[PDB]
């Protein structure tokens, strides 16, 4: 038997007691109990039953539409007994409730879950994929894995930081993160970190043409900002470069309790920083090591560059990375415009 | 009138938390502070309402009481124009003791969201969980452009130590040289932004130029002593940092998308720091430094020029960095330690 817990957020009353009266129905067909509370636009549930049966249940509620952005906060896995037998799905609307004595509780939680819920927005989206999937993050070991590592930013970022004004810079950088992140995501990778103008990602060792794909995608949705907006507009101005590599990286939750976050170690990442700086003296966007052209199975127009040193290494391309410009010009042509 | 709601863990007896409770009650009817203590493993919560000058006065003593720790504020409500709790100048519950039924699923939602909270409490920006600290939403900040000193510091022949290393051994290196570069960053008022690798990335106030280079030669030492406090077939006896400083204008604050939300440092001076880092291992100085670094310093360090590197630019250290080793050197021992 298993308990998870779990909060999500709403998305009228009376459809609210249509949940609970459906919950009701079901949960003791299946031997299933436990809590919905819900409190100013927050949803908090508590499922317990046979470890198959919750499953099935939680997939139900994860698709379900009147609900939305859903995190499982805690499983435990061999539950001796059940902490509301009785309950196959009790309704607490905090919201009507009164009384003054469960006023500090109730005031408590709504404030301690709100602070929550901002906090969620600043974690790596690998703890909260542990975490949805009951694992402690603060215990669960790291491990070596092989991973295609991406790193991407943006031509000239020093030039347009010195010559526009700080909203500017921020609209143009947030623009440049939710198309990476969404592309990114899109495709099954997974973004680690913004390191400046930096994008940091990583593919499976199965993903190498989807990451290609992902690069590709990028780099052709700026050139489609590019001629969307007026040439008042910074977006007009930006361009990338895209760098990717393979290898093993030791992958976990580091740190101590004062600080804790989630790394990539090993020598990839380092190789695909480099690639992706080295774009700006290349006549290609996107540049990658012989182990990411060995993850592909498609069949692209893969380019030899050469050995270039970072001892040197081979670098690849494909032919549909090649720039429609000249690299050295676009950065002059960035400097004169913002005269 | 001003309300604060804070959390906090226990260091270290139902007579004792009895006593807070009564020693609150007599200083709160002194000055008409009310509120609500909440106690519940391990964890205490309470709710402070009062004059400005009232409150705070009480919160500061509160801060350096030994019995509890890891001391978070939550919410600061400013000039409100009621009481959440008018008739309880210290009301302590203790819900451990609270045995209803009708209550446990509250009790429950509260504990694991709380125990959750503290969990990724310790991935945030030290920036974010600082803007709470002072009641404020890290969300609705603005980005603004102001001067920091940036540091990074990262392991020295890392590349070997992961090449050679197994990976529970590489982790707790790593986590011991996370575990001391916080603990110093965060003793001299520095602010840690992220890990990235085996890199520490943490900016400094332009008044703090001083507390950044000791904070440099405090961490350098104490892997020294380290190094010949363990065993040579110990991994942390070859653990080396280099570090690198620059100073610059910087745009701090949220960056990304829905997707993704990330406290982000933006300017030319993050890369620069980045890069002086890694210059040090072709230096006989573990620290390197740019010119308005040093303009930021008070004392009066023994300032070194060691010219301009790559527009180029100018680099200086202390003498108090110089290393009693040379590097290339110390990175052959690394990989002949490792047979
Ligand atoms: C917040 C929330 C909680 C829910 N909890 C349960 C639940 O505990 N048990 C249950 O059977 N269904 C629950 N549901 C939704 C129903 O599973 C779903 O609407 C319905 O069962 C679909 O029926 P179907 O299986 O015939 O498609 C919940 C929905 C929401 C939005
Ligand atoms: C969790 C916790 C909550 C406390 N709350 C209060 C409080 O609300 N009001 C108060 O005067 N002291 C509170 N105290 C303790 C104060 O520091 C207390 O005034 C101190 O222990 C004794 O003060 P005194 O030396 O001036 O007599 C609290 C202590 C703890 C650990
Ligand atoms: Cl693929
Ligand atoms: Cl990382």
């Amino acid at each position: 038997m298993k308990r998870l817990v779990y909060i999500s957020k709403i998305s009228s009353l009376e459809e609210i007691q249509r949940i609970g009266k459906v919950s009701i129905k079901n949960n003791q067909r299946d031997n299933i109990t436990g809590v919905l509370l819900y409190l100013q636009g927050l949803f908090f549930q508590i499922l317990e039953g046979e470890n198959e049966k919750v499953d099935k249940l939680y997939k139900k509620i994860l698709v379900d539409d009147r609900h939305t952005n859903i995190l499982c906060l805690k499983t435990e896995y061999d539950i001796t007994d059940r902490m509301f037998p009785n309950w196959a799905m009790k309704t607490i609307n905090l919201n009507e409730n009164s009384e003054l004595m469960i006023q500090p509780i109730k005031s408590l939680l709504q404030t301690i879950t709100q602070s929550h819920r901002v906090l969620e927005k600043y974690m790596p989206a690998r703890v909260i994929y542990l975490i949805n999937q009951g694992i402690n993050p603060l215990t669960v070991e790291p491990q070596l894995v092989e991973k295609i590592i991406f790193f991407s930013d943006i031509l000239a970022f020093s030039t347009l930081t010195e010559k526009l004004p700080v909203n500017e810079v921020v609209i143009l950088v947030n623009r440049y993160f939710s198309i990476c992140t969404r592309i990114i995501s899109a495709y099954g990778g997974e973004v680690t970190k913004f390191i400046g103008d930096c994008v940091m990602a990583s593919f499976t060792k199965e993903q190498g043409d989807a990451a290609i794909r992902t690069s590709l995608d990028i780099i052709s949705e700026l050139k489609q900002l590019r001629h969307h907006v007026e040439a008042t507009n910074p977006l007009h101005l930006l361009y990338t470069g895209i760098g990717l590599s393979y290898g093993h990286v030791i992958e976990g939750n580091m740190g101590s309790s004062l600080k804790m976050d989630h790394t990539l170690l090993g020598d990839a990442v380092n190789v695909a920083a480099r690639l992706e700086a080295l774009t700006r003296q290349l006549p290609y966007a996107l540049a990658f090591t012989a182990g990411v052209k060995k993850c592909c199975q498609a069949q692209w127009t893969f380019i030899n560059l050469g050995a270039h040193q970072v001892e040197a290494i081979e670098v690849y391309t494909v032919n549909e990375a090649q720039k429609y410009y000249d690299t050295l010009q676009i950065t002059q042509l960035i400097r004169q415009t913002l005269e």
